[PDB]
């Protein structure tokens, strides 16, 4: 479970922090929320290939800003994640995600399979309980306004969907603020 | 999820009120504990096969009491209950039972496999988080305890099934049987 | 099964069985390096040379870059570990404890790779029961002794009631 | 595990006392010994089947008892036993079993198997760990026995299949 | 089958010599224990797997004895063993073996898996009929023996196993 | 393993005692050879099978001596058997069988598979190790053998099938039908 | 079917002439005994498996032979034609094989599986009818032959596995083994 | 294997004497041909469902032959036993047959199947070898034979099939039916 | 189907002209005596091409023609260093060298075999029978050319998938 | 191999003489044309149930005809027939058939499936060269054609399924107002 | 369904013009005949594959120009065998004449070549050849060789699913 809000302010990120092999729960705190620099990306699937995502991408954005001196925007960064799970199609990322920053051109929320499509949306969810979150969920919000709908959102899906716990990690993504 | 302590005394019988069908929970309140007058029974697996096996034994424990002019036996009951369940081997009632009652000869708790099969035990647990609650149980078990204290270990072992098991969650009901009375 | 509980202590079986036979009452699944240790559950031989994997390279960055390798470190590294071999995947669960100047740091490992960060767990078979006893005592002020004392308990519990588990348990102290 | 010790009269019977369903344990008191009256039973497989027919032979002993108006012979009890578990082939009792007497020919001890074949042999054990359990015996096996010399020959094999069998590992009765 | 028994003076080695494919014996006389020096090996399965390990592990026992000026330990030998075992984990050697030695730390036994995992302990048995041997073993197992009682303790065992599994038979090989 | 020996003097059964299920021997003394009275058989596959119809046969063995004030002539205990055998075609009774006695006509011996199928034959063996215990019998039988001789036969042949068949036993147990014993 | 008596003498070699594919012959006369020089192989199995085994092995005989100066010992080409069916243990050569010769240790006799597993054995047999070809060999056979009586001990064996085994047949190709000579 | 062959004098009926259970011979003499009286049958397949065929097909030859008082013709006698074939469809009587007599019509010879299938023919073969045996049929069948000529011809085809097929060979059973 | 029989001077090869995928007749005229065999065409085809340009490689080289025996065991490395993939093709190889006639069959893993008479195919079994009836070794080549027209017309009669 | 054809005078039935059970013949000589009366039926499938369908269908036909005096319109027979296929959809007669008489109403030609669906047409083929044969029939079919000229037709139709089906390899009946 | 038909002097070829996927038509116009210069190919099967195979053979009929039938159709029956592994899966008719005169020639995905007169491929040719073979003559002409194949053609359409609704022709006289 994760979800992301596109408001006219910013784009708001909030997902679970709970993992379960099977029908038992492994850890109570497990992060599927993680910032870097000021994008903030956020899926759900295996936690080891997304905490691979996390490191991979945050090597090749210092990657090209480091070269460029430009940062990157939200556009840039979702076509290299999809090339990127995209190369490994024989042997896919088995991740569904969320990409999630605020550009030049407004703020931006991405959509990403495991083949790799990008997709934009204004709100979406993605996961286990995303069906009953994305409910909750169905243009001119603010910022912490949407922080709420995700928490009546996340926590709808936290008393009916058996793989989704506690946690409900908040980011909010500004131009603005961490 | 269900759970049997054993008291010098006293049975005391707590289980879930959670159904979740595949990975979807379809009701927050779902009785797993009946009583059915003397006695007291819950179980786990599928509810309708435990929800018609109360009827059943309903039923009977009227039909025994009514004739025999004797009052029901735990011990009798059980063995009922037992080739109930084992005179449909071929389309098992998919359902492991926990059978709870007091008698003259003492307190008296039971075990109930889909098959038939009766275990005379203490302490136990039945269905998907009852691994995790039998290791509470595990860790503090005398065999000489309370009604009350017991209800409080049962509560302790419960919330750790609800903590680190996905089937099991919201609710938990209590049936408190001294020799005396049961409610 | 194997434990660890973050005040770092560690404590795992010393049973082996193969089906429903027991090869061996001695399978050593703790293993130490120097402040850190490492126990996890499932292979042996997987949880063997990766013990002697992890040794190497914790010398080959310590005579490198001239200090101590961070817990994390060590982590992401065995994280990656695992995860190269994501075809053939190194079939063990691993717990990773260790202590560094940002404070006591408890660990959980996956076949695939993936690594958690948590007070309090437990691996493999018996793991279920044995987190049912750490669910119903733990907090988060703790002695080092008073958890030893507490992962006797929840091991003693998974003894009693998992078949693969039982017999002699290991215990360390970080 | 289940174990029978034939001496040269008298018949000694041993099982666990443990029952889980897959890696999981149930019960640590789940009885596998029974009595039928002079002599008794143990076996190992499913509890169910194992009860039922403690249940089957214990009601049609006292039919043959009280009919003939003499005691059952352990020869005949094995021999109704045997069609017990023959008559449903289709749907078997998943139960090995072992049964045990005294009558006057001597001392007698009985292999069951879930289709109905009836083997008599000195000593045997009957379920997961009864390889391991026979091991032990046939080490220490003689023909001349005492009864409580073969009660600590039992004990010393069945605590060889509780460290080496994951199965049981509680106490063991002995009949 | 082969069971190895751990003395305070030595190590005990012995084995079966019946190899069966199916329901049919093929071999009355197939040596299962093989001898590498003071290092004896002996184990079950496919007998080719065990016959070209015994081989590579004596070629690489000289070589690490001409090169390394001291003779090996067997410690080394298995830590050696269990990598040989775990390169070809795609296609696994399907063999599960007992390495026996004395080294100045003492005497010391050893159980590999097909996989390669190795484990210490006193006494073991590997096979079709290990699950009876080890019954006899554990039966009177003492850690203080000697090495003609472990012999006969061997010989006792080994015995059970060939009158109750198929697969095990009339066989004669003890290696101390 | 069950070795039957077709002599102009008589029919000599022989068989193993072992039975193992799986790569493990439960037992070191389970009877494969069954003397019906005038009539002896002995068979392999599952015991319960073999066993009930040793006593199966034995009740209609009664059933029709005690009817009919006859003697069973071989061939009809045989035919009936083929047919309690075919009866239980969606079920067989999972055992080859064979039938050994002496009627006036002189001495005769029969094959019988779980299908019912009956075959009249000098010599035979039927189970695991019967393969090996044939090899035995085609070096070294003869039309005009004694009793005792193909006892030794029997005991040679049943030897070979210990030495070279896993299912096999150390068990032996023979019967040598003539109109005594 | 192939059978291989280890007398005092040396070793003799004897196996079927018939190949059949399903349940229909294909060929009478189809070889199964080979002699690579100084003694012989024969198994069973696929054909093409074998003949080309034959070739192989008898290409590397003449390769160790021109180099080393000394001639080979059975032991050495046993374990060269272990290695040969192992390397291939993927794609494995369907045949099992009996390998017989004489060194001056004394007669000696082999048998190899498809995976490449080496057995000293005295006496063996290989194939469909081996079950019932070594039960005459188990009810026969003594340490103590001689090289013709052995002939007629395999004579005897084969014409049982002929009798009761419907993948051999009529024919039979035995070799003869000796330091001194080599008979057909 | 089982050799029919239709003469204008008789019917000739030959099949092997040997019975293997997978690769194993268990009887070098396992009757395949079997008399019913004035006319015979032979066929293969499982050699209990044969067995019991030809001891059912005895016992109701003897039913019509008492009731009617008149002998049976074998057109009758074989849709009897198509039916009886037919009637055990869910559990076929696995063997194929050869029926063969001769009426007043003249000679018949029949092909029957497992599910109970009625065929005229002249020459065919059955089981295993039956492939090799029919092509020496098909090289050497004339309407016009005598019944020894046609009993060599049996033996060459039966022989060919020996030497051919794994599961035929042994002896082989011959009885002719003239009249 | 396809036949090949030693005379005492002279080697006599017959096979169909019918191809079937199926149940089906895609071709009346389909070749397969080029050597002959039987199976997929195109496995066929291709090896008569093959070994034809490897008939012209060993004869351009070495002053002396391909004894047949030859040829046989370069077909049957050729089948055989291909045991992955196999070309699915059973083959009679038929010639006359100085030893004498010299007849030949090879499977699709490679195996050499040297009988007389032999068919291979479909209706192969009925033919073996006709062969097997009224072979004898001394034989003419036109007789024999008379019992491979009665031994494939009765696999014409009695094989589906020849005609 | 099985073909019916639809004249303006009568219908004319034909089908192939050759059973092979896998890749073997069994027989050259094998009836799969059967006549009953009046009129009759041929199809293609296992043989033993088309036996046992033309005896069941001509012991029935002589029960309607012994009880109500009057011989059988193809429909009845037809639908007679769907029915008895019918009854048996668990364990079905594993065939296809033509059914063909001419009545009052005219000439009538049936088509029947192993569950027991019947079908009116003109022209058909069942079996395994049926798809062969049914291309002559499509070339050149007139509504108004003779009896004799149809059975040319068939001999072209069928001989074109004998050299392109393994499994056929000629039987043709001609039924014409009351002159088969 | 392709049908080629040989008559004295020349080679006519016609097939089909519909594919359809599954149960459903995607097009109503899918051509499956294409020319190549002096003669001209056309096959069944799936579409893509005929489409690159038209594609190949006239980039190597080029390349050898800067030709006979006989030649074409063996480079063609080498380059569907080469790919054996992972088989061009189409049927094809290969239609030419050279100086020996009128050849027509069938190719499999395997790669065998056939040379005969009058043959159908793919799902109607069943049906189509059932026409062919009725009115068998070798002494045709072109334009009654046309009509022929027409009707063949047109029977395929009334009993084949996977046919119908398009016929495209090509002549090979010139």
């Amino acid at each position: 479970t994760a979800i992301g809000i596109k408001t006219k302010d910013g784009v708001v990120l909030a997902a679970e922090r709970r993992l379960s092999y099977g029908d038992f729960v492994l850890s109570k705190s497990a992060r599927k929320v993680f910032k870097l620099g000021r994008f903030g990306i956020a899926g759900a699937g295996i936690v080891g290939d997304i905490q691979t995502l996390t490191r991979i991408m945050n090597v090749e954005i210092k990657y090209y800003e480091m070269y460029n001196s430009r940062k990157i925007s939200a556009r840039a960064a979702a076509k290299l994640l999809s090339v990127i799970l995209y190369q490994n199609k024989v042997l896919p990322y088995i991740s569904e995600l969320l990409f999630g920053g605020v550009d030049e051109d407004g703020p931006k929320l991405f959509i990403l399979d495991p083949i790799g499509s990008l997709i934009e949306d204004s709100y979406a969810a993605v996961g286990s309980g995303a069906r009953v979150a994305i409910g909750v969920l169905e243009e001119s919000l603010t910022s912490e306004a949407a922080k709420e709908l995700a928490i009546k959102s996340m926590k709808s899906a936290v008393e009916r969907d058996v793989m989704s716990g506690d946690g409900i990690d908040i980011l909010i993504i500004n131009k603005n603020n961490i």
